[PDB]
């Protein structure tokens, strides 16, 4: 395609997929899929947006903390609770209240499921107004102490202990590859609590804040043809919420196992489906409708869901919080392992290797990443690994230091002995100032990684020298 400039790119991004290689082509392509530039984020937007301007594909790969990101889920705005000791005699829509020492915050709270003794198996509390109140005296999402939570006065039968915990801040969930996909949907500990808290496995599908923004609204064939009538209930928050099914749908949900899903961001319908819990079940088109393989092919851009426990006959309205995508703490290596994902021209087909993107991180991660990089093209001699130099070296200080800085680093010498970039490669290109572009995203001026760019002026000229687009001003000049 002019020799298939395909570049590829990994960094810390706003906005999952994790780790996978997910294929970008637009810069509103980009955006809608990895999206705004943070200052966390920045030098990996801007390195993607400004090669997309001599560039044809994009191949790239969002570096998460396994270990602490989070996708945006419905668990995480419950509070802990354990029922201490089952009561007898009780039933169902008996009423909680929570009280903080000796007074009334919460009074919405009812008991869900008894036994045949009328033991307490499950209940659920609203948490809106308490998290209010809590985050009002500090004790968020700490709690416990004064926090307390008794039955009604009265239920038809006695002798029940609930006991307060915290407020869950733990979606529970984390969403990277999809060859474990739904397994991680189907996880014993995050299961658990979809039955606790009486709701189904719906959630953000891109790990992130920006996936708190996402509302779910589920109705089942039940509560479709009340659709206009059915109050659905907000979980955890409270409240409720006339539905809004029968008046978006058409085609109403068929089977009783069969469900009305309407995603919403910003009050945007951003998505409409029916689905089905039951194996097989097809729409009027034999369309597999079945929840866990409608999503685990590329079924919907926002989230993702599970059959598994889900409610049966559920309808309400689901609130997604506690999503976190942490680049906070992105280690170094956790770059690398995403960097891997191009070793090998078994899988991946990918020309020029966008490197400097990590320009600005620490100035160790700056060198020992790339340097890794490196050891991927050579390794696999397919390609060109372009690299580009730390910004402490450069944009700072003035030319006459500023060179000493950059060939000591070449080698070793004299401060950047450790973090030395002293590699040697046919397929290392390295990159040898650092552009200042403005960001039309925060509408400020910033010190980028040029490595990015010329990458994109490779795909160009030639198969994969001549000025720049969109820089105003470099770190050196020139001359």
């Amino acid at each position: 395609n002019n020799s298939t400039g395909t570049a590829a790119l990994a960094g810390k991004f706003q906005w999952g997929p994790a780790f996978q290689i997910k294929q970008v082509t637009n810069e509103v392509d980009l955006v809608n899929t990895f999206g705004q530039p943070t200052a966390e984020t920045a030098d990996y937007f801007m390195s993607a947006m400004n090669f997309l301007q001599y560039g044809n594909d994009l191949r790239v790969v969002r570096a998460v903390d396994r270990d602490t990101a989070k996708n945006s889920s419905p668990i995480a705005g419950n509070i802990e609770y354990t029922i201490s000791t089952p009561g007898s005699n009780y039933a169902v829509g008996d009423k909680i209240t929570v009280k903080y020492v000796s007074d009334d915050i919460e009074t919405e709270g009812k008991i869900t499921e008894v036994d045949a003794d009328g033991k307490i198996k499950k209940i659920n509390i609203p948490t809106a107004k308490i998290i209010a109140k809590a985050k009002e005296v500090g004790e968020y999402p700490t709690l416990g102490s004064n926090w307390t939570a008794e039955i009604s006065s009265s239920s038809s039968g006695l002798a029940a202990v609930i006991t307060l915990g915290k407020i869950i801040t733990d979606s529970g969930i984390l969403l990277a590859e999809i060859e474990n996909a739904e397994a991680a949907m189907t996880a014993v500990d995050f299961q658990a609590n979809l039955k606790k808290y009486g709701i189904p496995g719906v959630v953000a599908l891109y790990p992130g804040e920006l996936g708190d923004k996402i509302e779910i609204e589920i109705v089942s064939k039940a509560d479709y043809a009340k659709g206009a009538s059915a109050l659905l209930p907000i979980y955890p928050g409270g409240g409720t919420r006339a539905s809004t099914a029968k008046a978006v749908f058409g085609y109403g949900p068929q089977t009783d196992s069969q469900y009305a899903i309407i995603v919403r961001r910003n009050d945007a319908i951003v998505q409409s489906v029916v689905l089905s819990t039951k194996r097989g079940g097809k729409d009027i088109y034999d369309s597999n409708i079945y929840i866990d393989d409608f999503f685990a092919k590329g079924g919907s851009e926002y989230i993702f869901a599970t059959a598994q426990n889900w409610p049966e006959g559920f309808s309400g309205i689901l609130t997604l919080s506690g999503g976190l995508s942490s680049n906070a703490e992105v280690t170094a290596g956790d770059l690398m392992e995403a960097w891997d994902f191009f070793a090998d021209r078994e899988s991946v087909d990918v020309q020029l290797f966008i490197a400097g993107s990590c320009a600005g991180e620490s100035l160790e991660t700056a060198s020992t990443v790339q340097k890794h990089v490196v050891s991927i093209g050579d390794v696999r001699q397919d390609c060109l690994v372009l690299c580009s130099p730390p910004r402490e070296t450069v944009v700072g200080i003035p030319v006459t230091r500023a060179v000493d800085n950059l060939v000591n680093w070449r080698t070793a010498a004299g401060s950047y002995t450790d973090n030395n970039f002293n590699i040697s490669s046919t397929y290392a290109a390295i990159d040898g100032n650092y552009k200042y572009q403005y960001d039309k995203y925060n509408d400020v001026n910033r010190w980028v990684p040029l490595a990015a760019d010329i990458a994109g002026l490779c795909a160009r000229t030639d198969n994969v020298r001549g000025q720049i687009l969109n820089v105003i001003k470099l770190a050196i000049e020139t001359p």
